[PDB]
């Protein structure tokens, strides 16, 4: 029990996290705790503006390992994403989530990113052939994306 | 379309009432929306210290009208609390919470009092009766309290 100064804890670093999201601002985007729990947030994330997706509205979940920030989040799609690097089930396909993940990226980071992914898919190795091989008519996709978006909204 | 300065929305209300909370950093009390509604919140709150209370934990949901912050949310206890201004369904009997409300007060101001308001109730007109009589007796209470919300714990 000597001094206290440079500590640690997964709670102690998603409570700063948590503050940096809130406190930065940024557009479109929005992520709180499921309710009680801290290992669990509910995000929320706006189409990114010039793009098919503006206007369209997301919802995802992530998910905390008991190894945070030296493991990265589990993030998931709730609302369905028709995208290149999105699976029906919702899983992504994102560099920072998998093999790129360094502890020293936050949250904001993870959302920002995934906001922008949206307007620069990765067609290289698609989740989504359908939504990969679109992406070349910005017109046909844009009626595709929106008719799945608004039947989803009335289908459950 | 002139200027902008000085405006007011309830969710910008709420989010400045979640920054201030968050900021401020009061020991034993946490509060965010239930996940994607802003409109309702669930909060924590540890009891006092130097209480009876001190070491238990409470679960609470704050349900904001559309007034607000000009009408008081709807705050109650979901985790039991066996206290003389609380009844079994977790309503609460709180001056700030009913004809003493300002809209110049907070959420931080409310569950700040309220965590004091465990280790000092109004006996006047007592929502548990059982409670308020045994107030008195600070070592019965405190074995009544402990036992009841062990097993609140452990049945359903």
């Amino acid at each position: 029990m000597t001094t206290s100064k440079e500590r640690h804890s997964v709670s102690k670093r998603l409570q700063q996290e948590l503050r940096t999201l809130l406190m930065s601002g940024d557009p479109g985007i929005t992520a709180f705790p499921d309710g009680d729990n801290l290992f669990k947030w509910v995000a929320t994330l706006d189409g990114p503006k010039d793009t098919v997706y503006e206007s369209l509205k997301y919802k995802l979940t992530l998910e905390f390992p008991s190894d945070y920030p030296y493991k990265p989040p589990v993030v998931k799609f709730t609302t369905p994403c028709w995208h290149p690097n999105v699976d029906q089930s919702g899983n992504i396909c994102l560099d920072i989530l998998k093999e790129n993940w360094t502890a020293s990226y936050d949250v904001r980071t993870i959302l920002l990113s995934l906001q922008s992914l949206l307007g620069e898919p990765n067609n290289a190795s698609p989740l989504n052939a359908q939504a990969a091989d679109m992406w070349s008519n910005q017109t046909e996709y844009k009626k595709v994306l929106h008719e799945k978006y608004k039947t989803a909204q009335s289908d459950k």
